[PDB]
C-alpha cells in the first residue's frame, strides 16, 4: 500500500538505523520499556519508531500533523504494532489530548518535540515521573524549555540535548531547513523570490539556512538579530543587518526563525508593504503574532490554500502562510533521508545511554555525550567503506606533552 | 620609511584596535605592567604591540622570523620604544635565546605563540612565575601544551585560550590560512595545483581551509584523519578520506595540518611518487619528519629557493618546502588585516580581563569569556554603523519560561 | 468565487500588466481587433487575456487543458466577456475543434502555442489569412515550426519570435533542485557521475561539487576530459564509474550512454536521471524483472541480479513559473502584439526576432516598478 | 650551475615536452631547419628551446628581457649549442637589433612574439621570406597584427594562431585573488561596487558575493540591470553607490566610469581597480593633492577633502603561468611548427586557426601522462 511504499523508500537510504537494527535487534535492549514520542509523522520518523520496536520497545506516538496527512503511514505503523495518534491534530486541543494519551502509557523514555511531553509531565501529569527514566530532545525550543524547568528547580529526570551534536555543523542547513522552507513558500504563493527583499528574523542554525537559500534563489537578504555575534556572522555572509522596524518597511517576505515570541509588533505590522508575505519557521506559532493580526485586522479572508489575508486599518493587506505555524514540514521533505538517519541514530543511542546510565545521572539537561557523536561517525564511515588512521603511541604521548 | 609605511597601511584597516586606543589610551590601564609577546613579526602584529603600548604597557617581543625579513618593521617599533628581538631567528637556538630575553624582563602578562614562553617559564625559568599574572594563547598547539601543563599539575598561572572564540567559525579559513598556504606553495614551486592530487593531513580549522582552497584551485583533494567526526565532515565537503599509507601512493602534494608529530612515517615516505612536494602548515617542524628525511636520504640538495630535494634509497626524489617549517607566514599575508584586527581585539580584552581578574582565577586554561566575544562583536557592529534589536521584557520572560 | 479569487491573487503580483493597463486602457489600441490565443489556461494566462481586453481586444482563447482543475478560471473569464473554449480538451480532436473555433472568429492577431493556430491558418483555414495581421510566438516548438514554414516559402504573415529576446533566461542549480525534490536524498558525501562535459554537464558537475558530492565525469572528447580534470573532477570510463555511482546524470546528448553491462554493475539503490528520450530506458525495460513506481517521479527497476535502480521522471529532462516571471513574459508578448498592430504593413511574411526596443522598454518598466534607478551614458561616453 | 638547476626543476614537471622528445628525438624532423624565436627568456621557455633542439632544430632566440635575472638560464642554453641574443634588452633599439640577428640566421620557422619577427621579415628584411616556411603565433597582439597583415594582401607565409585552440582557457576568481594579494584586505562584510554587468562584471559580482561581500552593481543597460537584480544584487546609480563603497571595480569597458564628484564622495580608504587605460586615473592625477606608493601595486591619492583613496596596479587590468600550463602551451606550439613543416607547401599565406587535430593530440597525451582513460563512441553512437 502507499504507506508501506513510503516507508520502503526511506528504509533503503537509512543505513545507520539499519545497522543499529542489525546490531541490537536480537538482544532487544528495550524489551519491557515503553518509548513515548512526539514527532511530525512521516515516513522518516516512522522508521525511527520501527527501529525502536525492532530493539524491543513498545512505541507510542503522537503526531503534530495539522496538515491532515500521512494517514497511510500511520496505518502502516499500526499494522506493525506501533500505537499512533495523529488525526485531527490541526486542532491544538486534540494534539494536547494525544500527548495526554502518550503519557497515559507511562513511558520509560521520551523522545520529545519541542519539550511538549516533558513539560506536560512536569506540570500536569506528575504521576508519570515515577516511571520516566530519561528524555531525548532534539530542538532548540525543547532544550530551552527543559533548561528553564532545570533553572527553576522543577526538572525531575535527566534530559539529553541531542542538538549539542558535533555533527549539527556537518551539513549545511540551506539544503535542509532552507530548501524545504522556500519550497513551501513557493508552493503556497507561486511568487518569485529572485529580486525580492527577504527578511529573516534570527540567524541561528535555522535562520542562516533560510537566509542562504533565499540568497541562492536571488533574493536580497536582510537579517534581524538580538545577538551581536550572530549579527556579525550575517554581515560576514554578505547580508544586511538592521532592526526589524526598518526591515519591515521594505520586506517582500518576512520569515521568523527565532524561537521567541512577538518578533513582529503591531507597529512593525502596520509598516509592512501592501502584499507582504509572512511565514514562521520556528517551533511555536507565536513568533508572528497571529492574535495581534486577528485583533487589528479590518477584514480576514482565505486568499488561497494555506494563505490568510489580513486587511489592516491602514488599507493594506498582508498575507500569512499556514496560520503562522511552522511552514516546511507538511510536505515531508524537511531534511534529506540520510541526514535524518544520522539524527535518529544519535537519538537512539541517546535513549540507550539513558537506559544504561539514568540511575547515575542528575535531573539536569546534559549535552550529547561525545562518545555518541564518535560512535555514530564511526558507523557512518564503516557504512561508506572508509578507513582512517589510528594514533601511534608516540603520537598519543606527544599530544599529552608540553613539547 | 618602508617600515612606517607597512604599519600605516594596516592601521587604516584596524578599526577595533583603533577604537580600543580611543577608549583606553588616556586611562592607560596597562601603565606599570610589562607584556611579553612571541609573534611572527610583521606590520599587523606590530600594530597589536603599538596598541598595547598606547594602553601604557611596556612591550617586549620575540619574533619567530626564520625568513630573515621585516627588519624595517622591527626598526619602526624600536623608534616607538617597543623592544623587539627578531633577527637571525632561523636559528632555533637564537629564537630560544630571544625568548629567554623576553623572560628576563619579568613580564606581568604573556601573549604567547604556541605556548613557547609559558612552557619555558614553567620548565626552565620558574623565577618569572612570581611576577607572571596571566597568559593569552591563540593557537591550538599552544592550548594543547598548556592544557598538558594543567593536567600534570604543573601550571601556575591562569591561561585564556582565545581560540575558543565564537568568532573562529565567523570567517572561512580557505581565504586565510588556505589562500596564504597555496600562495606560498605556488611561489616556492611554480607548479600547477589544478588537476593534481592534494593530500591534507588533519581536517580542523587549518586543514579544512587548506583543503577547500585546493579544491577551489581545481585539485582532487584527499583528507587524512584520526577523528571519525572530522573524517565525516571531509566526506560531506566532497573530499576523499583514506589512510595516509594509501594517500601517499598517489599524492602530488602532501600538506600536514595536524598539530601532531610524525604524520608521515619512513614507510609512507618511501611510497611517495618521484617529485612529490611536501609542506607543513602546523606550528612545529615535526609533522613532516625532517630528521627521518635527513637520515634515509642518499642525497640532499637545494632544488630552488625554499625547496629541499631528498633522493631516497628507492631512486626517487621528493621535495620539502621551507625545511618543514610552517609555510604561509613568510610573506606576511597569513590572514586579512580586518580578521587580525578582530583576533587582536579579543587578545587585548583577554589581557585586560586577566589584569582585572587574575587574583580570582585558578591556574587553569580557561575558554575565552563569552562577554569578550560579545564586546568585540558589538564594537564591530558599531564600527560598521549597524544597529540590531533588543529583547523586550516580555521576550526575556518568555525565554526563561517553559511555555 | 474561487476562479475570481485565483485571478485576484495573481493580479496583485503582476505589476507590468497592471502598468500596461494603466498606460493603454483609455487609448484602447486594440479596439476593433480580435486576438486569438492558444495557451495553457490558468489564473496567470487569464490575466494576460484580461489585460488584452482592457486594451480593447475581443479575446478568444483555446485552453490546452487535459484536467478540469482550472474550469473555475475559465468560467470567471467568460463572465468578463472573454470567449473561452477549454472544456473537455483531454481529447485530441476536441483541442483541434477548439482551435477551429478560435479561427472561426477571424482573428487579427494570434498568440500561438506550438504554432498550431498559425499552421492550421496556412493549410486548412486559408480564409483566416484575409484578416490575420500578425502572430506572436513564445514557444520553442512554435518558432521552429513557423521558421520551417518560412523556409518552404509558404508563410504569409509576419511572426515575432518573442523567445528571441535578450531576457530569454526566464541550470546545474535547477537540475539538483529537481533531483533533491523528487528523491529527498542527500547529495553531500555521495558519488555523482556526470556523463558529458559540455555546458550542461559542467554546470551539473560544478553544482554537485558545491553540494558536497565527489564528482566523476565521463567523456568521449579528450579536450573536454582535460577540462573536467582541471576543474578538480575524476575522469574514468563509464564502465568503471557505474561501480561506485550513487547518482548517474546523463548530460551528453548521445544515445545509449548506459549499456546493459553498465546497468548490471550499478549499486543497489543508484539513482539515474537525464539532464532525447534515448540517453539512459528501452534497455532498462528490456532487462528488468520488475518495474514499480517507488515515489512520485521515481520508477524502480529490479534487475536479474536482485538489485533495484531508480529512474527519475521516466528519463525525461529532470530540469511552470512564478507569477512575476509570467508577468515579464506577458509584457513582452503584449508589446509584440502592439508592435505588429503598429507595423505589420511594413513587415515581411517572415519570423522576426523580438525587436530590441521591446526588451529595453519592458526592462525599464520593471526597474521603474521596483523603484530602481540606473546610470545614463554621458556625451563623451557615447 | 644555477641556470642549469632552474632548467632541471622545470624539466621534472614538463611531461608533454618530455614525451615529445621521447617520440621524435631519434627521427629529428627538424634536422636541417632553423627555428627563430622571440620569447620571454626563463627556465620554462628555455625548455621549449631545448626540446626543439632535441628534435634537430638549430634554435636562435631573442629574449625580450628588461632585467638580467635570467642571464644564468641564457648562459645554460648557450652551453647546449642554442644561440641566445638576450643581454641588455632593456633598451628598445637592442631588442630590435637582436631580432635582426635572429633574422640574419634565415629561419625556416618562426615562433614569434607580438608578430615582431614576422612583420620585420615582411617590411625591412624581405630576403628572409625566401627561406621562411611558416610562423606560429601564440600572442593575442601577434595574431591581431598578422591578421591585419593578411587583410592588406601583404602576408607571404602561412601562420598558425596557436591561441585559437579549444584549450584556450590556459575570472571573477582571478580578479579577487589579485585584489586580496595586493591589499591583504577582507572582502567578507564589505560593500563592493561593480560597474558593468556583462560577462566580466557578472563574474566579479558573483565571486564577491561568494566571498561574503554585499554587492552593488551599476549599469547603463536596463536589461543588464534587471539581470543583476534577479541575481540578488542591489542596483543604483554610481553617484549613490560610491558613498558606501569599500571597493569599486570597473568591469564595464567605458571611459570615465568615475567622475570627479564621484571620487570626492568615496569613503576614506576606498579601493579602486579595473578588471582600457581610461575606465577610472587622469582625473585622479588632476584632483589629488598627494600621490604616494602605499604598498606594492597600490597607489594612494589624497584628495582636497582630506580623504585618501587607493588605486590598484595603476589602473591596469588587475586580473606568468605554472610549469604544467606552459608545458601544455609549448606542446601545442611544437606541434604547430611540425604541422607547418609537414604541410606548408599546401597552405595559403594566411592566418589559420590551430588545427583541431593538434588540440586533440595534446589533450590525449595529457590524459595519457595522468594515467586517465576515457570512453570511446560505439558504432551505433556515431
Ligand atoms: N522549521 C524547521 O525545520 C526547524 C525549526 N527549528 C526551530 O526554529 C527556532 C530557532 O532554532 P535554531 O536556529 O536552532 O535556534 P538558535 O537559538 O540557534 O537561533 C535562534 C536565533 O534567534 C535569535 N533571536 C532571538 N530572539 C530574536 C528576536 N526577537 N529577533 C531576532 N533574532 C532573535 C537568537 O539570538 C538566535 O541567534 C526554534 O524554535 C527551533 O525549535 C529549528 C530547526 C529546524
Ligand atoms: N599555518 C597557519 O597559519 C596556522 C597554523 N595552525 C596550527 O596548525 C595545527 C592544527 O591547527 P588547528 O586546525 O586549529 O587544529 P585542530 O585541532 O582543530 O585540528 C587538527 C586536526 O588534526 C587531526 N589529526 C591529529 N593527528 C593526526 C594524524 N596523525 N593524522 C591526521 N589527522 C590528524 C585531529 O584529529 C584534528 O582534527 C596546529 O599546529 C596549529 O597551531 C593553526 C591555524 C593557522
Ligand atoms: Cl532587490
Ligand atoms: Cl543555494
Ligand atoms: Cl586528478
Ligand atoms: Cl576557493
Amino acid at each position: 500500500n502507499t504507506g508501506e511504499m513510503k516507508i520502503n523508500w526511506v528504509s533503503r537510504y537509512m543505513p545507520l538505523l539499519n545497522k543499529i537494527a542489525e546490531e541490537y535487534s536480537r538482544e532487544k535492549p528495550l524489551s519491557g520499556f515503553t518509548v513515548g514520542m512526539s514527532i511530525h509523522l512521516e515516513a522518516k520518523t516512522a522508521y525511527l519508531a520501527i527501529t525502536l520496536s525492532k530493539l524491543g520497545a513498545k512505541v507510542v506516538i503522537t503526531g503534530s500533523n495539522p496538515l491532515s496527512t500521512q494517514d497511510d503511514v500511520a496505518e502502516a505503523l499500526r499494522s506493525k504494532g506501533i500505537t499512533v495518534y495523529a488525526r485531527r491534530t490541526h486542532d491544538e486541543s486534540i494534539y494536547r489530548e494525544n500527548l495526554m494519551k502518550v503519557l497515559d502509557e507511562r513511558p520509560d523514555f521520551i523522545i520529545d518535540d519541542g519539550g511538549d511531553l516533558t513539560v506536560i509531565s512536569h506540570t500536569e501529569r506528575e504521576e508519570v515521573l515515577e516511571n520516566l527514566k530519561g528524555v531525548s530532545e532534539e530542538t532548540t525550543t525543547g532544550v530551552r524549555r527543559l533548561k528553564a524547568l532545570e533553572e527553576t528547580g522543577k526538572l525531575r529526570v535527566p534530559v539529553i540535548a541531542v542538538n549539542d551534536s558535533k555533527m549539527k555543523y556537518l551539513f549545511d542547513n540551506r539544503y535542509g531547513t532552507g530548501q524545504s522552507t522556500w519550497d513551501a513558500i513557493m508552493r503556497n504563493t507561486n511568487l518569485l523570490v529572485a529580486g525580492k527583499n527577504v527578511v529573516v528574523a534570527g540567524y541561528g542554525w535555522c535562520g542562516r539556512g533560510i537566509a542562504l537559500r533565499a540568497a541562492g534563489l536571488g533574493a536580497r537578504v536582510i537579517v534581524t538579530e538580538v545577538d551581536p555575534v550572530k549579527a556579525v556572522e550575517a554581515i560576514m555572509d554578505g547580508f544586511t543587518v538592521m532592526p526589524m522596524k526598518e526591515a519591515v518597511k521594505i520586506a517582500d517576505f518576512v520569515i521568523t526563525a527565532s524561537g521567541n515570541t512577538d518578533v513582529l509588533s503591531k507597529e512593525d505590522i502596520l509598516s509592512l508593504k501592501d502584499g507582504a508575505v509572512l511565514a514562521n519557521a520556528g517551533h511555536f506559532n507565536v513568533e508572528i503574532p497571529v492574535r495581534v493580526l486577528e485583533e487589528i485586522a479590518v477584514e480576514k479572508f482565505e486568499a488561497r490554500p494555506n494563505v490568510t489575508g489580513y486587511t489592516l486599518e491602514n488599507g493594506k493587506t498582508v498575507f500569512l502562510l499556514a496560520e503562522g505555524r511552522l511552514v516546511n514540514l507538511a510536505a515531508g521533505d524537511g531534511h534529506p533521508v540520510e541526514i535524518m538517519d544520522l539524527s535518529f541514530a544519535l537519538q537512539i543511542f541517546a535513549v540507550l545511554y539513558l537506559l544504561e546510565n539514568h540511575r547515575k545521572m542528575s535531573p539536569k539537561v546534559y549535552m550529547l555525550p561525545d562518545e555518541i557523536d564518535e560512535r555514530v561517525a564511526r558507523m557512518k564511515l564503516d557504512s561508506l567503506g572508509v578507513k582512517i588512521d589510528e594514533l601511534t603511541e608516540k603520537q598519543r604521548r606527544y599530544l599529552r606533552s608540553w613539547q
